[PDB]
């Protein structure tokens, strides 16, 4: 089993005991671990914080420590948009300038491999014809890196890549057959599946429909994100099942409706740490004083509210359920969006430290012996 885990390189920025610094890395915590996030100049694999280079030797600290851990660089990811890599990906010429610059910057740094979060090819302002460039850029990441193994003998580079799970976005970018032949594993992202850009409240991250659903609504939950990206072609080992430290708020139109699907008027009221309406740490929903929780029956995640404030997250016990689902469909693992809004310093909780994080690694017989 795999446990990916993705590093933000912006968290360090959160105020008091909600900002991540290097010490809050545990070297033994996950498998694998994800730097979100890489950019891109002149086609060119780039830094974007000013103090990347230093967290990269941060990372490499812990490969000290744990021989075991892989690491990958991401790029890409929701706020990067997609003009970057539409340019990049519009001729073999530019594709081949970022393939050789991606190769040279991760052995440079001792990255293990490449995370693409492209978000998303042929959506997002990107053309239709990026669905098949995709293609072809993961193709000839995969061959450049089977390539430089074999002339440098050294470990052969990882190749990624974060994914939607709704079948608007997967139709518009993926080729999901071809990119599995070249992918080492899929980052499924099997949350974001509503949120308040929906005018009634829904979950973030539910396993099942609810029984009001139909149509296409009937497959905004994880396990039909899950079965979509098998059936259309990727091997279970390689699947790896997304899971969110985070939660999606509403505002309620009126505290006296608080159903699932009840209406909401915008965004939840921004947290204390993470000052973006309409999503919540866990460290910000897991205590909340004065609110109400309960589970979505057929979901089998939490919702909590208070007043007129309503959040979707998940929990111990939702992320037990999501891997013990992984397990009985032989996925490759779970992978964990993000290490720094768990209760990753046990400040918040009461759970210790990484209380969700640390179900994960439990669930899966992760636990170093």
């Amino acid at each position: 089993a795999k446990l990916v885990c993705y590093f933000t390189n912006w968290a360090q920025y959160r105020q008091g005991e909600a900002r991540f610094l290097p010490k809050d890395l545990d070297p033994s915590l996950c498998t694998h671990l994800i730097y979100a996030f890489a950019g891109m100049t002149n086609h060119q694999l780039s830094t974007t914080e000013w103090n990347d280079e230093t967290l990269y030797q941060e990372f490499n600290g812990l490969k000290k420590m744990n021989p075991k851990l892989k690491t990958l660089l991401a790029i890409g990811g929701w706020n990067f948009g997609t003009q970057k890599f539409t340019d990049m990906v519009a001729t073999a010429n530019n594709r081949q300038t970022f393939v050789n610059s991606a190769i040279r910057f991760l052995r440079k740094y001792s990255f293990d491999g490449l995370d693409l979060d492209w978000e998303y090819p042929g959506s997002q302002g990107s053309p239709a014809v990026d669905k098949e460039r995709f293609t072809t850029l993961v193709q000839d990441l995969a061959n450049a890196f089977q390539q430089e193994a074999q002339t440098s003998g050294k470990e052969r580079l990882l190749l990624s890549a974060a994914v939607p799970a709704g079948q608007t976005y997967v139709d518009a970018g993926y080729e999901v057959d071809k990119i599995a032949q070249n992918l080492d594993f899929v980052n499924l992202m099997a949350y974001d599946f509503h949120g308040s850009w929906e005018k009634v409240t829904g979950h973030n991250s539910p396993l099942y429909k609810r029984q009001e659903e139909s149509g296409a609504a009937a497959s905004l939950n994880v396990d039909a994100a899950v079965q979509q990206w098998l059936q259309k072609g990727t091997p279970a080992s390689k699947l790896i099942l997304g899971m969110p430290t985070y939660g999606r708020s509403f505002t309620l139109a009126s505290s006296s409706d608080t159903r699932v699907g009840a209406p909401a008027t915008g965004s939840g009221t921004p947290g204390p740490f993470t000052k973006e309406g309409g999503m919540l740490a866990y460290y910000e929903v897991c205590s909340w004083k004065g609110a109400t929780k309960q589970r979505i029956q057929d979901q089998k995640v939490p919702y909590i509210f208070r007043d007129n404030q309503w959040v979707g997250f998940d929990d111990v016990e939702s992320f037990k359920t999501k891997v013990s689902y992984l397990k009985q469909k032989g996925l490759g693992g779970a992978m964990v969006w993000a290490l720094d809004l768990d209760d990753f310093a046990g400040f918040s909780c009461n759970q210790g430290r990484y209380p969700l994080i640390q179900t994960l690694r439990q669930e899966l017989s992760l636990v170093p012996r």
